[PDB]
C-alpha cells in the first residue's frame, strides 16, 4: 500500500516536489490542485525557465495529467474542504499554496478527508518545524500538520548547528541574498501585502526585505534560540541564494577549524564545497545547503573574534528536496 | 478654468500621466482612483525602478496625497460607477486599469458623473482610435468614451502613414520587440488570461506574443485598413521597444527616399533619429514613437521590392505623452 | 572510432567535448589554446548558462581527465607544430577564428590531421555545409570544409523547405539573438568599432548586422541573393530565434508551411507545435527548430506575404550540428 | 581657472567630465583613451544607466566640444607620451585602473602634469582622501593623491560615526555591488584568473574580494586594523550598498545609531528614512546614504551585534566625490 500524496498549488514548490517524489519510493502524487486549468499546469511542469524541461512523460486527460503513463487528477476548487481528499484516500497533503500556512487553514486539508498535512512554509509556533538533517527526530507521526520551516531555515540550519555544537554562539545576524520570487511584481505596481519593496520590478533591484529564518531557528535548534537575528536583500536572479552569518562564538576558532567541521557534518542535505563557484552553478543542487569554505572568514581584532560562515542554496529545487525528504520520513513514522 | 481630469488606475501610464499632467497647462488631475492604500501609491508615485525619481513635492494627507503643494482626492473603490466624478466635478477620466478597456465598461464612469473617458488602450471598433499627430482632427467632441490605442500602435501609425501617403502599400508585416510588462509573471507560474507565454518569466525569456496594432490599424489609418497584421517578441528590458515593418510598396523606392519622408514628417509626437542607439536612450522621450534612418533598409531582387523601417518608442512614456496629447486635444473640443 | 581536436577551447569548443563525449564512435584526443589550463577546467566544468557538466573532469599534469581519459592539452599558437599526426588525429574543429580560410586551415593538415571543420564562415576556397541541408555536395575529397554560422543553420533548413516546396523571389530576415561575448559589460569603448555593441550587454535591445541572409547562397545555391537581414541582440545569455517574411512565388497556406516543415523533422530541424519561449529551447541538440505557432500568410488582394520563425540555441544547436558535420566528414 | 585632463574615459572618466563641467574653477583641457574620437563621443553622449548627457556634445577634428569648449582627444597608452606639458594640465584624474599607484602615476609628472589623482586606491604610500571625512590631511605639497574605492566612500562616512559615537572594536563589512567591467559578459577566460569575474556578469551572486575595509587606516586612522570585508556582486548594471555588522565599545539603541547618522549628514553623506531600493539610488550625488531602516541591534546577554547599511551608486557617487576631492586639492595645490 503506497502512500498517497496530493499537492495543493501548483506552484514553483508544488510543481518540482511531483518531478521529486516521481522518482521517490514508497510515494505517489494522487491528486493536484490549483486554481489555474489542466492544461495550463501541463505547460508548466513540462517546461521550466530556471530547472529545465521534465525529463519524462506529460500527456493532458479529460480533467486530469498523464505523467509516465500514470493519471494524476487535477482540481480547481480554491477552497481546501471542499477538495475530495477523502474520497481519494489521501493520506498526506503539501500545502504549497502560501495562503494557509498555519494549523487551523492546515487542518481544512483533514476536513475533506486528508490524514496529514506538510507545509512547504512557515506554520507558526503551533505546528512543529523540520529541518531535515538536523531536527527530523523530532517527528513521531502522530502530528497532523507539520512545517519544512522556509528556503533560508534549511540553509541555515545545518551551518548553524555546527557552529554551535563545536564552537557555541553567544549571537549573530544573517544577511540573506535571495533570488527574486513571486511575491515581487514583475514592474513597479501596487503590493498586495502592502511592502513597498516588494511592489518594486524585482529583476531591476536590490531589494531589503525582511525575513524570519534567524529568529525562528529556536524551532529546529533550541539551543540557538534567541542568539540570531537576520535581514534579507533580493537580488536579480530567478533563482540560486547564499546566507551569510556574522556569529560570535563562545569558544575562539580558525577558519580551518570551521571548514573541518562543516565537512565533517555534509551529508545529503548539507554539502561541502572548496571551489570558486557562483549562483548559477548552485541551481538544481539537492543539498538543502552547500557550505562554501572559500567564503568562511574568521577576524581577530585584540582576542575578540568575529565569524562569517556562508552557504549557498536554491530557493526553489534545494527546498523541495528538503521537503520531499521531509515528506518521506513522516510517512515512515505515519 | 482649467480641465480637471481623473486617473483610473495608477499604474505604471497612469502615474506617468500624471507627471506629465503637471507639466502640462490648462489640464490638471482632480483625483486618481486605485485598489490601494494611498500609502502606497505616493511611494510607487515618488520613486521609479525605469524613469527616475519624480521631480517635485509629494506629500500624504488623510486619504489623499498633495502633488506640488495640491491635494489629489484618492480613492479604492474598484467598481467605476460608484466613484464621485459628479462631485468632484470630473470632466475627463483616464481609464488605464486595463480592466474597463471597452465601450460599455468605461461608460460606468459616465454614469459616477465624469464627462468624458479616455481608454489608455484599445477598445475596439465602437470608439473612436487616435493617435496624436495622424487622426486626432476626427475628433469632434462630442464622443464620451475615446481611445488613444496601443502604445504599438502610435510607434507604428505615423510609420505607416508616411508609407502610404508617399509609396503607397500593398501590404505589410509587423514584429515589434517590447520591453516586458506586468501582465507577464516575474516567474513561471499560472496565468490569469490564460495566456502560457505571458505566464513564463518575464526577465529570462524571449517571450512571443499576439499584438493587435497591426490589423486595427485600420481604426487610425484607414486608407490601410486590412493591409497589415503583426506580432511581438517581448524581451528581458524593463522598458524601452522598437517596431519594425516589412512591407510591399506599391511605387519603387530607395533607403535615403524613406528616411527622408519620414524627416519630413518629423513632428513633436514623430522624432527622426540618424546615432546608433540602443533601447536604453530611448527610455523617457516624450516622442511618441522615435523612426530610426539607420535599420531602414531596401532589398531588391528583380525589381521587386521588400522594405524594412524601424521605429523606437518608450511603451511607458512615449505612450504616455501621446496620451496626455490626445486627452488635451479632447478636451479642448469636449 | 573518429579522433577529433579543439583548436580553441572557446565556449563552442568546450560545448562540442561535452556533446563528443556523450556521442558514440567518436572522441576528443587533444585540445590546444593558450589559456592556462586551470581556467579551461573551470569553464568545461560550470556554466551558467549551460549548467554543470555531466561528469567527472579534473586536472592532471599537461592533460584534463574528461570521464576517466586523457585529454593532452596544448598552448602552440602554431597549428603544424601540435601533433596530430601522433595522435591520430582524424578531424580539427577550429574555433579560434584565426585559421578561418583554406591555406591557414591546411595547417592541421599539415600537422597530420585528416580533416578540418571551422566553426565560422571560411572564404571563398573552402566549401559551407549545414548538416541536414547539403551536406552532400562533400565527395570526401576536401580537407577543408566550413560549417557556417550559427544564424545559417537555423535559417537554412527553414529556407531550403520554402525554396523547394513555394519558391523564393525575395526575403528579410531578422534575428531575435542572445548577447555574446563581444558585446560589452557596461557602455566602454569597443575593440572591432561598433558603437552599438559598445554598449551594455544585459540592458538593452541591440541592432546589429548579419551576413547569414547574403550567403545563404553557398548553403542554397538557388537562394543565391534572394535574402538580406539584421539582428537585434536582447537581453538573453543563449536562446535565439529567426523570422523570415518572404515573398513566395507560389501562393502558399500557413498550413501547407507548417506541414511541409513538419515533413522536414530530421535530427537537426524540429518541429514544434508547443508554446514555448527561450528558455525551453536552451540545450537543444536540433540546428533548428521550427515554430508552427509563429507561422503567419497574409493575403491582400492576392498578394501573399509570410512569416515564418525558427528558434536555435546559438551555443548547443549550433555544437550539434558542428559534431554531426563533424563525423560525416570523417567518415567519406 | 584650474586645468583638468582625464587618463581613460570610462564610466568614471566620462560621468567626471559631465559634473565637472556643472563645477566652477575646473575645466577639463582634454582626454586620453585608447580609443576613436567618435566612439568616445557617442559613449559620452548616450549612457545605458545614467541617462543622455543634458548638454552639447559635437565632434571636431581630432576633439570634442562639450557645451561649445573643445577638448582635446588623444589615443596614447603611455601616460609619458602625452602632451601634459604642451597643455599645461594641471591635475590628471587616473581613471583607467592601470596606473593605480605612485610609481606608475608618475609618468603623468614627467609628461608635464602637475599633480595625479588616482579614481581607486593608489596605495598606502599616497595620501587617501574620502570627502567630507579626512579631506583636511591634504596640504597641496602631494604630488599623488587617491580618491580611494566606490565602496570606501560609502563606508567611511558611515564607519566614523559609529567610531566615534560608540567606539568599533571590530567590524566585518559585505557590500553587495553592482557588477562592473572586469566582469565578463558570458563565461570566458578572465584576464587577471579570477575564476568568478570569469562568469557571466548579468546571470550570477559573484563573490570577490575588497580592501576598502582593510585599507579604512588611510581614511580613518582610529579604525586602522578594525575592519574586514568581502563583497557580492549582484545583476544590476548600477547601485549598491554596504552591511556593517561591528561590536561596539559602548551600548547602543538603534534610534542612537540613526539619529548620529542624521547630524552627520552633508553633501557627501546623505539620511535616507524611505524604504528605497538600489534603482531609487542610481544618479545621487551623495557619496553614501545611509538607510535607516535597515539599522539592527541584536542583544543577547547585553553583547551587542550592530548592523548599519549604506546606499551608494558606484558610479556617480563615487564621481561625485572624485570631483569633490579635486576641486579642494586644486585649492590647496
Ligand atoms: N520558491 C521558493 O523560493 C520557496 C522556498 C521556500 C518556501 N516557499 C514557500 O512556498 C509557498 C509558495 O511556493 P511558490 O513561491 O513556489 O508558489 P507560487 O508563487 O508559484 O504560487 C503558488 C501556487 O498556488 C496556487 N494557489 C494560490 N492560492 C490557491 C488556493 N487557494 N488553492 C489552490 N491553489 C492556490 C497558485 O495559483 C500557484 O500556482 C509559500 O508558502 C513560500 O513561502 C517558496
Ligand atoms: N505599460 C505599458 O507599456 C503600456 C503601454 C500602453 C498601454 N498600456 C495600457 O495601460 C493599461 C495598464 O497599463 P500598466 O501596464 O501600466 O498597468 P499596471 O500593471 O501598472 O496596473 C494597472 C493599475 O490598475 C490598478 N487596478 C486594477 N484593477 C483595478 C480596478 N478594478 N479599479 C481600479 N484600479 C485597478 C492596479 O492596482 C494598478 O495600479 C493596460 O490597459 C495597458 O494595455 C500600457
Ligand atoms: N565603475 C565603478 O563603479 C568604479 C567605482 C569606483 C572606482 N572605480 C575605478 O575607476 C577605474 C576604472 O573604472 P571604470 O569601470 O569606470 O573603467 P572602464 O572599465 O569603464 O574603462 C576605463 C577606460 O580606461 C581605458 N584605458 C585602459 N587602458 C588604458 C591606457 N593604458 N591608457 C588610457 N586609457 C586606457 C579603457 O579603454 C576605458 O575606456 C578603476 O580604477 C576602478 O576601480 C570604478
Ligand atoms: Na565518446
Ligand atoms: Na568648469
Amino acid at each position: 500500500m503506497s502512500i498517497k500524496v496530493a499537492i495543493n498549488g501548483f506552484g514553483r514548490i508544488g510543481r518540482l516536489a511531483l518531478r521529486q517524489i516521481e522518482k521517490a519510493h514508497g510515494i505517489e502524487v494522487a491528486a493536484v490542485n490549483d486554481l489555474t486549468p489542466a492544461e495550463m499546469l501541463l505547460h508548466l511542469f513540462k517546461y521550466d525557465s530556471t530547472q529545465g524541461r521534465f525529463q519524462g512523460t506529460a500527456e493532458l486527460k479529460d480533467d486530469a495529467i498523464v505523467v509516465n503513463g500514470r493519471e494524476i487528477k487535477v482540481f480547481a476548487n480554491p477552497n481546501p474542504e471542499e477538495l475530495p481528499w477523502g474520497e481519494l484516500g489521501v493520506d498526506v497533503v503539501l500545502e504549497c499554496t502560501g495562503f494557509f500556512t498555519n494549523k487551523t487553514k492546515a487542518e481544512a486539508h483533514i476536513r475533506a478527508g486528508a490524514r496529514k498535512v506538510v507545509i512547504s512554509a512557515p506554520g507558526g509556533n503551533d505546528v512543529k518545524t523540520v529541518v531535515y538533517g538536523v531536527n527530523q527526530d523530532i517527528l513521531d507521526g502522530s502530528e497532523t500538520v507539520i512545517s519544512a520551516a522556509s528556503c533560508t531555515t534549511n540553509c541555515l540550519a545545518p551551518m548553524a548547528a555546527v557552529l554551535q555544537k563545536e564552537f557555541g554562539v553567544v549571537e549573530g545576524l544573517m544577511t540573506t541574498i535571495h533570488a527574486y520570487t513571486g511575491d515581487q511584481n514583475t514592474l513597479d505596481a501596487p503590493h498586495r501585502k502592502g511592502d513597498l519593496r516588494r511592489a518594486r520590478a524585482a529583476a531591476l533591484n536590490i531589494v531589503p526585505n525582511s525575513t524570519g529564518a534567524a529568529k525562528a531557528i529556536g524551532l529546529v535548534i533550541p539551543e540557538l534560540n534567541g542568539k540570531l537575528d537576520g535581514s534579507a536583500q533580493r537580488v536579480p536572479v530567478a533563482t540560486g541564494s547564499l546566507t551569510e552569518l556574522v556569529s560570535v562564538l563562545e569558544r575562539p576558532a580558525t577558519k580551518e577549524e570551521i571548514n573541518a567541521a562543516m565537512k565533517a557534518a555534509s551529508s545529503e542535505s548539507y554539502g561541502y564545497n572548496e571551489d570558486q563557484i557562483v549562483s548559477s552553478d548552485v541551481v538544481g543542487i539537492e543539498y538543502g545547503s552547500l557550505f562554501d569554505a572559500t567564503q568562511t572568514r574568521v577576524m581577530t581584532v585584540g582576542g575578540k573574534q568575529l565569524v562569517k560562515t556562508v552557504a549557498w542554496y536554491d530557493n526553489e529545487m534545494s527546498y523541495t528536496c528538503q521537503l520531499v525528504r521531509t515528506l518521506e520520513y513522516f510517512a515512515g513514522k505515519i
